[PDB]
């Protein structure tokens, strides 16, 4: 009983903002969940319970909203958190992967020391839309030898394809809530 | 026992010579993040320190500030509110500029997230010049929030950030300090 009520409360605490960033999009605003202590802490408790017996040895989160759920999950699971960032922020040796934007490409980096061949890695992000940044993040992990077959999200937008696209690259996706639309 | 915990924290932070230029001993908080014991210790001390302060909201600026402020907010049981680079926040915002090496940038906050009566803690990873914190403090006070505290993992006191923040009425708390710019 507790857990289905907490999911509903989580989903209710995420505001919909029409026409951001442009017209016709029904933007799903995770910041309203952040500022509700009850919703935020439930979102972390539920993700942490979900993976507590999964053998995860590390969490990776991508900058910036991903830090907000990946790092607390890491803390609750008792494992290291590893950030993936835009270029030029990480100070130690990195590798990088480029990914498609609507116009052009961008890049994500990870510290080459922070993933090893025996790691079992959980990727955590706020919101799964088309999946491009997470697909690049999976590649970075795999290039260093880490296993990544789990990724977890507060929010899934399945009509944008991101879940199907990751799930066909061998990632088992878990999302607390989902919304229709683009 | 208490200095063993801070020493444990401090030793988990790596020093990278000559990044991003020669003479700079870069203090790299990412090695603390990958040590779960150092990382949880650092959140436990920060939150313990403010446990009787009456804080009602924690503010952290993107992105490293999110790694320390949001866990602190979860431990205090209070809302987290991000301050962001422009163009990322969906609801109504206000903006403040601060200074870079070359030029200026701006931070934004949601106007609905801070209100008169709020007691706000600002948390960041590392106190350097303090330009983003001063900007953050102004955002919060323009919305009527009260902010008298800022908390950090690392202080670089040779950059003068604590003095610059005392002058705006902010008490700084840091867990460890390093020399150098
Ligand atoms: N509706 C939406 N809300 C939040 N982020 C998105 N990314 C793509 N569509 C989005
Ligand atoms: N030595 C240093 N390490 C990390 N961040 C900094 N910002 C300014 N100086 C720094
Ligand atoms: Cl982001
Ligand atoms: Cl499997
Ligand atoms: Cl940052
Ligand atoms: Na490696
Ligand atoms: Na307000
Ligand atoms: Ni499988």
């Amino acid at each position: 009983s507790k857990t289905a009520q907490q999911l509903k409360y989580i989903k209710d605490s995420i505001k919909t903002i029409p026409d951001y960033p442009k017209a016709g999009i029904l933007f799903r605003d995770v910041t309203s969940l952040l500022e509700n202590p009850k919703a935020y802490s439930a979102s972390i408790e539920l993700l942490s319970e979900h993976y507590s017996e999964s053998g995860v040895t590390k969490v990776v989160g991508t900058e910036a909203r991903g830090f907000l759920f990946g790092a607390p999950v890491a803390l609750a699971l008792g494992v290291g958190f590893v950030p993936v960032r835009k270029p030029g922020k990480l100070p130690r040796e990195t590798i990088s992967e480029s990914y498609e934007l609507e116009y052009g490409t961008d890049t994500l980096e990870i510290h080459t020391d922070s993933i090893q061949p025996g790691d079992k890695v959980l990727v955590v992000d706020d919101l799964l839309a088309t999946g491009g940044t997470i697909e690049a993040t999976v590649k970075l992990i795999r290039r260093l030898g880490g296993e990544v077959v789990h990724a977890a999200f507060i929010i899934n937008l399945p009509e944008l394809g991101g879940e199907a696209r990751l799930t066909q690259q061998g990632i088992h996706c878990y999302s607390l809530v989902s919304f229709d639309g683009h």
